[PDB]
């Protein structure tokens, strides 16, 4: 059984790749991503729309209440193992994502060293400049209003009533920014939605940069693959 593995920084179009290979192939893509295991921040954590899914399968290491904490590294890993393991008689899987801690566990761990073949594919952050162009567009998306999906701001809105959420939202990329930036300009999170079109662009531009930095750490902390 084949592990097509795809990883890299935060906006390298990994997902869409996986969706393609998943389409041509009929495989499920497992998501290598702690944060995205919290469907109450679907959008903000970067889960694709169900319509962007193209009828393929995307599998999450688990699914849990923001307030139960972001799934810690180790479990994700044991979880991974299992999700891969009980499918071992299918043809291949895709494994796709950007969790640093998850890939290092892969790298160090004995499970993965045997039993399968690989088709690893690693994307690298290219120029800063063109990353922010991408990131900006991508955030704009997450800010788009829509019948199917809450937006980034709204996930934060709703979720900002329950107080145990707040130190976790402060910890997760994009959200940190959203808070720090309302606390900057003295609005309440609940209001971020109606941020007139001027301050909109900074707040976009801001996240864009928050990601940029992340990208940048993913870069210096990924492992490279055997």
């Amino acid at each position: 059984m084949l592990l097509h593995l795809i990883y890299g920084p935060t906006c390298s179009g990994k997902t869409d790749m996986a969706i393609q290979i998943a389409q041509e192939t009929g495989w499920p893509v497992v998501a290598l991503d702690r944060v995205q295991c919290c469907p109450q921040i679907a959008t903000g954590s970067g889960r694709p729309l169900e319509s962007e899914l193209q009828s393929t399968r995307r599998i999450y290491l688990d699914s849990r209440p923001l307030t139960e904490g972001i799934l810690d590294a180790e479990s994700a890993h044991r979880r991974l193992i299992f999700e891969v393991d009980w499918r071992k008689s299918e043809e291949g899987l895709i494994l796709e994502g950007g969790s640093i801690s998850l890939l290092n566990c892969m790298a160090k761990s004995p499970f993965w060293r045997s039993g399968f073949q690989w088709h690893v594919k690693r994307l690298r952050l290219g120029d800063s400049d063109a990353f922010l162009t991408r990131a900006k567009q991508r955030v704009a998306e997450m800010f788009a209003i829509r019948e199917d999906r809450p937006s980034l701001l709204e996930e934060l809105a709703e979720l900002w009533n329950y107080p145990a959420a707040r130190p976790i939202l402060e910890d997760i990329d994009g959200y940190r920014c959203a808070i720090r930036f309302a606390r900057k300009h003295d609005l309440a999170i609940s209001q971020l939605p109606n941020i007139d079109a001027g301050r909109h662009v900074e707040l976009i531009e801001a996240i864009a940069n928050e990601y940029l930095e992340h990208a940048l750490s993913q870069e210096r902390d990924f492992p490279q693959w055997p």
